[PDB]
Order: C-alpha cells, then sequence, then structure tokens
C-alpha cells in the first residue's frame, strides 16, 4: 500500500497536526503521552517509526510526536512541522543530564536558551554566534504552569551536544562555571527553526543523571519526574 507523503518523513495530511505540538525524543513516549493525556486522539504518522498523534487536551487541539536523537533529527521533523504543517508552537519535552551542583536528579528544568557544539547555527548567521533562544511567552507559560501546580523548577540555559559519549576534557567544568543547568541533544536546533518561521518554541526537561556525582534516577523516579514535567507542559499549552 502507498499513501501520499506530504514530506519525505511524515505521512500525515496537511492539517492533521494541531498548531501546538509537544515533541519528545522517544516515539514510544509520544504514544504514552497520547494514550494517557490526549482525548479525540488519532495516530497521524508512523514513518520511520516516528510516531505522531493529534487530539485535544482539555478541549484544545494538541499534537505529540517523537523527534529522535540529535540536532539533525529534530531539525528535519520541526522544519516540516512549521513549514508544511503550519504549526505555531513546539514545546520539546525532554530528559537531560546536569553538571550544576545545585541541580539534582528528578529536577524539572525550563530552558531559556541553549548552547551547542553543532555548526548549524553558525551556518545560519554568517559564521557568528546565534543564540538558540526560547520564546518568552512559552518560557513564561511553563514557569507559571509549574507555579500553579506547586512543582519546583530550575530555569536557565541548556547545552545541546552532538556527542552523547563525550571525551572532552574541561567541558563539564566550563558548563558548571557558567551555570548551564541541562545537558541534552536537541533544543539548540529547535529554537532557530522556530525563528526562521516566525513561530514559537520552548523546552522543558527532567534530570535523569548527575554527570558529576553519577547519581541516576531509578525507573520509578523517572516516571514520577515525567508525570510532573508533562503536566506542566500540557497546562502551559492552554496559555499558548
Ligand atoms: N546526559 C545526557 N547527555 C546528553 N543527552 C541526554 C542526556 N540525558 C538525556 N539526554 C537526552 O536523551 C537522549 C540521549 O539519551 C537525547 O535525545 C538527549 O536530548
Ligand atoms: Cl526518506
Ligand atoms: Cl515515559
Amino acid at each position: 500500500h502507498h499513501h501520499h507523503m506530504a514530506t519525505p518523513h511524515n505521512s500525515a495530511k496537511v492539517g492533521d497536526f494541531a498548531e501546538t505540538v509537544l515533541m519528545c525524543g522517544d516515539p514510544l513516549r509520544a504514544k504514552l503521552i497520547a494514550d494517557n493525556y490526549l482525548e479525540n486522539a488519532k495516530q497521524v504518522n508512523s514513518v520511520r517509526g516516528m510516531l505522531g498523534f493529534t487530539g485535544t487536551y482539555k478541549g484544545k487541539p494538541l499534537s505529540v510526536m517523537g523527534h529522535g536523537m540529535g540536532i539533525p533529527s529534530i531539525s528535519i521533523y520541526a522544519e516540516e512541522l512549521y513549514n508544511v504543517y503550519k504549526v505555531k508552537t513546539i514545546i520539546r519535552v525532554g530528559t537531560c543530564g546536569t553538571v550544576d551542583p545545585n541541580v539534582h536528579v528528578r529536577d524539572v528544568c525550563i530552558v531559556t536558551a541553549s548552547g551547542t557544539d553543532s555548526n548549524v547555527n553558525r551556518m545560519r548567521l554568517l559564521g557568528h554566534d546565534f543564540p538558540a533562544t526560547a520564546n518568552f511567552e512559552v518560557v513564561s507559560a511553563l514557569v507559571e504552569s509549574a507555579k500553579a501546580l506547586n512543582i519546583p523548577t530550575q530555569v536557565g540555559k541548556a547545552y545541546s551536544t552532538d556527542i552523547f559519549y563525550s571525551k572532552e576534557q574541561g567541558l563539564n567544568e566550563a558548563l558548571a562555571q557558567y551555570h548551564f543547568i541541562a545537558v541534552e541533544m536537541e533544543s539548540a536546533g529547535l529554537f532557530p527553526i522556530a525563528d526562521y518561521y516566525g513561530a514559537r518554541a520552548g523546552c522543558i526537561c527532567t534530570v535523569s543523571d548527575h554527570i558529576i556525582t553519577h547519581e541516576s534516577a531509578t525507573p520509578e523516579e523517572r516516571q514520577t519526574s515525567f508525570q510532573n514535567m508533562i503536566k506542566i507542559a500540557l497546562e502551559a499549552t492552554l496559555k499558548l
């Protein structure tokens, strides 16, 4: 069988995504979000296993889709969502490590901007420094939703690396010196794409591991932190 492909990576028909989309790296987590938090839900994509779904959260249209791991992968999916699917707001709902001595496993981090070791943003701004910056209304909606839910949060910079298995001496010490709160792999690729399209993006992540102390969240602890983060993100969509 053959379906028309609106993009090379997505079989959803134009219009099948809501204007607001949550994205997480793991397509199986996108399915869990749809199954446990969306109503009126339909699967709209499964190309390359990258499951995506559209429904409603408290009556408001909302989609959720996986983005895979790394800047190049999220860039494909987000470019398509903003361009072909006419999405207006994407919130990445992720996991991360931390080096910050005052950030702990299970903490919820709301990202204001993200550094990177990728070249993708230099390529957009004539080789210069282009800060991957979250939209202020999105950051504010996340912060205010967490406050109303009485869930503490850390607010600050992320660092999006191309290399999960770092061999780079001095990186963690510099990240700590400048109070980067989250180490992940995608957000610095998302924010400039939103800018290109005049659209909005943000990111919220839970700390799975402390890169310095080697503390690590158990499976049960990751489920609880996920439940906190996803409720914050879902409630924030109602303000966006
Ligand atoms: N310690 C970490 N370093 C890099 N990426 C991380 C880390 N913890 C979680 N992630 C996120 O999960 C995936 C890597 O396991 C990526 O999609 C990334 O954004
Ligand atoms: Cl392809
Ligand atoms: Cl999960």
